């Protein structure tokens, strides 16, 4: 009933041990077997069968406490996601080491224990460790929460260690997460790609449309920005001759937090010399179809799109995926023509009016790209939940770094894969002409002058590298935390990050 | 003069745009790479042409030469390998353009798309014989030669130029990536689990270092970049992930030199039920197996005093020497450092030792004092082999478990190559009551003006109360390890883009 008193009592227990000799936090307990190795080694065992001649050293944490009297104690020992029962029988206690009840009366739920004992099955067939001696390695001073206590509470986030022990689903989630990354690292390695590291602190934060973080180095007396993307120095490396290059790492964007946006998230971006939009389309279908089959043995997975209570939709990752041109589909759904230039007063007022007619949010500032972006967000982004699908060939006012379309004026060779209306992949044929790049950086600075503080600044060091000749390349970005959300059936980005960014408890 | 060169090539590109031809074509389908090309056709004798194999080649032209008007030669470099291109007036497809006009425009550094056949020259240099050559992306500047990158900062700002000219820089970052590749699989074979902890936190803990500050606007919240991955990894051990690690960047806001870049790559792992001794063997196993994986031997050549002096042989054969820090300082300085080490007297004693040896007084707490004594009297004891500094005082190690038999010390180890700290490990402190004792001690030395004194994480202290099992944790400095395995005397030579001033 009273956790504050429970913790105050256990604190006295630890100090009462030190006064009366014992050390409650010993340095080393040489373990002999792990609990998973234990279950494998002795699961194929008969009912009631003991092997009291094989003595083993095993560790773990107590998570269930019960007793069938003063002479038989029952526990649940967990370790590495698995579990065995501890069957402490008074007959098998090494009495030279201490009194049976005095030893086990101290055990509480959460205690980390070292056990010397032998393996066997119970009468009912429960595979158990049968201790000869049990020594406390690291006591748990607090009361562990119940599964109910964490269900719709933020303790999973602020106290992830509780979530990792109590909920089996949590360990499963993050084991899947690093399997997603393990797949992608080798998927690129087996294809001749070269993993690198580009700085996260920069004089200018380019590569995306987002407000950055700013820090300060004292000894240099220099203001550095946290990277919002890895796009530019990776393209500088293609110039350097590394024709197959990529990076898996954290990027930082100082903007709103919600179920799809954590301030720091993991991205992967690879750059592929002598590849284009089509290769990036085929790559995205190849990788996602194989990523999903690698984890599930199927191409169709089910996802609770509307939360856990409501029924799930089924997502079919089987290639090929639908391709939807952003301008012409917005055209069709709205029955209008977006005349070019898309950034003209006529086309901007037009889009303002169709945003106003449908009572959709007006973006501030009403830049032409944000109008198009909200139009695409409100009209084409949730077109398919049955499968992933590509929104392609964005106008050049939206894609300052994408190469212009080879047969469609004003558009780019850009693609974007969505799952359940959530952007998960960004790719395009790279804009490799320094003459046309400055015009998209100087037009972005004027967009910056209108209050669009996401409008990309002028990186000069990157512009100079374009002047030594960037070969025709194709680059693609992956939002890893979002891929993990869908592939682990979680509705929040806080559920696929170990320690998400939270409002402080003060 | 370069300025005129860039402007001619700049005007040259605009001429092509007005003249009709696209100077930056969208797509050239390559059939074969330059590495595959050498592998596929290395064995051809001097003079043979397979005129039937019409191939599509890519690369960067890095040499221009001619023999009259009908013969043109270039060096096509790609993926670190180089082949010849022999353009001859007979094989040229005259339907696509004039021979001389097509090839007079190609200059050193240009990205081209060649369609031709494989063959070896009369002198026997493996060549590609184009029927048609297309400029895919032009080099507008003048690329320097190898000497243009010697006495300059250019390698660090324009790493792409260094990678394109100095063939050794490409070897170093391949080695850097192979180092990390080996370490990840070394841990993964032993059941370790890779995670990613926050880089922005309410508190910067896990090391004795001053952090960077930043601000998240929507939350109106100041956040510190992580100086270590230590504390959030240990709370994951509490969560039941007994073999956890993270290979990533950490940020420390201090001075820059040849072994300090404000952001650097570390690897920390945490191994429950292991100890000071298990980590000692892990370090010896890993560094011996890593060296052998790279070099086929346990002995390395490293120019400790630069390429202008004779190098030394680093023998990574295990085991490595272990040296106690307080014991050795006391022997080498012929003094007695008494406990408490942060007592006024032995603080005054260490200060006087530094004074009569004429060493610089650290901005003078006992832990900073001890660190200075170790740096000048211990840390260069062994250069021919890596060695461990062990059993540090707890005054220095607030997160390390106290030594089980040596009072005042901890079960800590630091490994050094050529006097550079490259590894840090100890038996983790898991008694939460001793932890807050050590964190409150850091605040007293923080009150004396220590920017690098650890502030207490209340989240982390609460974590140990739920029970942190006996654990041994270790930390690697990836960049510094990369330096010694690539024979580099600066950390900037192993970081693709080191932190530097604006141009
Ligand atoms: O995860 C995210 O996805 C990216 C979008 C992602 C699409 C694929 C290419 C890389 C970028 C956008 C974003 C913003 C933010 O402030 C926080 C976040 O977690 C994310
Ligand atoms: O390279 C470095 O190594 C680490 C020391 C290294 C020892 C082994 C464990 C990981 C940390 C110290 C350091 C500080 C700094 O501000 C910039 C830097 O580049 C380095
Ligand atoms: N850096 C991009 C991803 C790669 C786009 C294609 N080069 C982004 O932030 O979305
Ligand atoms: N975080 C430590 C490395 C790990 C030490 C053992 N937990 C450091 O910065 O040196």
């Amino acid at each position: 009933v009273d956790p504050r008193l429970y913790f105050e009592n256990r604190s006295k227990f630890i100090q009462d041990q030190k006064d009366k000799g014992i050390n409650p936090y010993p340095h080393k307990f040489e373990r002999t077997i792990s609990i998973p190795e234990f279950i494998e080694k002795y699961k194929d065992l008969g009912n009631g069968e003991h092997l009291e001649d094989t003595i083993l050293n095993i560790t773990g944490r107590i998570m269930r406490v019960s007793a069938s009297g003063q002479k038989l104690r029952f526990f649940d020992l967990v370790g590495d996601g698995e579990k065995i029962q501890v069957l402490a029988n008074y007959s098998f206690h090494n009495h030279e080491k201490g009194n049976f009840a005095e030893c086990y009366d101290k055990i509480r739920r959460g205690d980390i224990v070292g056990i010397v004992g032998f393996p066997g099955k119970s009468k009912k067939g429960e595979l158990s460790i049968f201790p000869k001696e049990t020594i406390l390695l690291s006591a748990c001073l607090h009361m562990l929460p119940m599964k109910y206590g964490l269900k719709d509470t933020e303790i999973r986030y602020r106290q992830r260690y509780l979530d990792l022990l109590i909920n089996e689903s949590s360990r499963h989630t993050f084991v899947t997460r690093t399997k997603i990354i393990n797949f992608l690292r080798n998927f690129l390695n087996e294809r001749g790609f070269f993993e690198v590291e580009t700085p996260m602190m920069n004089l200018i934060a380019g590569g995306a449309n987002a407000r950055p973080f700013i820090t300060h180095h004292n000894d240099l007396d220099l203001d550095l920005y946290l990277r919002i993307a890895t796009e530019l120095p990776l393209k500088m490396l293609i110039v350097g001759g590394i024709d197959k290059v990529y990076e898996i790492g954290k990027v930082f964007r100082n903007e709103g937090i919600d179920n799809t946006h954590n301030p720091e998230f993991t991205s992967c971006e690879f750059y592929w010399a002598y590849a284009d939009y089509n290769d990036l389309i085929k790559w995205s279908e190849d990788f996602f179809s194989q990523l999903v089959y690698h984890l599930f043995g199927t191409y169709k997975i089910s996802y609770n799109k509307d939360g856990p209570e409501n029924q799930p939709i089924e997502i079919d990752f089987t290639p090929p995926y639908p391709k939807v041109s952003i301008v012409e589909e917005i055209e069709k759904v709205t029955n209008t023509i977006l005349e070019q230039p898309f950034d003209s007063n006529e086309t901007i007022e037009k889009m303002i009016n169709i945003i106003k007619e449908h009572k959709i949010e007006l973006p501030n500032p009403p830049t032409a790209a944000k109008l198009l972006d909200q139009l695409a967000s409100h009209f084409i982004e949730n077109k398919y939940n049955d499968k992933p699908f590509f929104i392609v060939e964005h106008p050049q006012i939206m894609s300052p770094l994408a190469k212009y379309h080879r047969t469609k004026p004003g558009l780019t060779e850009r693609l974007e894969m969505f799952i359940c209306g959530k952007e998960v992949l960004n790719a395009y044929t790279e804009l490799n002409d320094p003459f046309k790049q400055k015009e998209c950086f100087k037009l972005q600075q004027k967009d910056r002058e209108k209050g669009d503080t996401e409008a990309a600044q002028l990186d000069s060091a990157f512009c100079t590298s374009l002047e030594y000749g960037l070969p025709p390349t194709g680059g693609l970005g992956l939002g890893i935390d979002r891929i993990t959300m869908f592939l682990t059936n979680k509705n929040s980005i806080k559920d696929v990050i170990l320690f998400p960014t939270m409002r402080p408890a003060n």
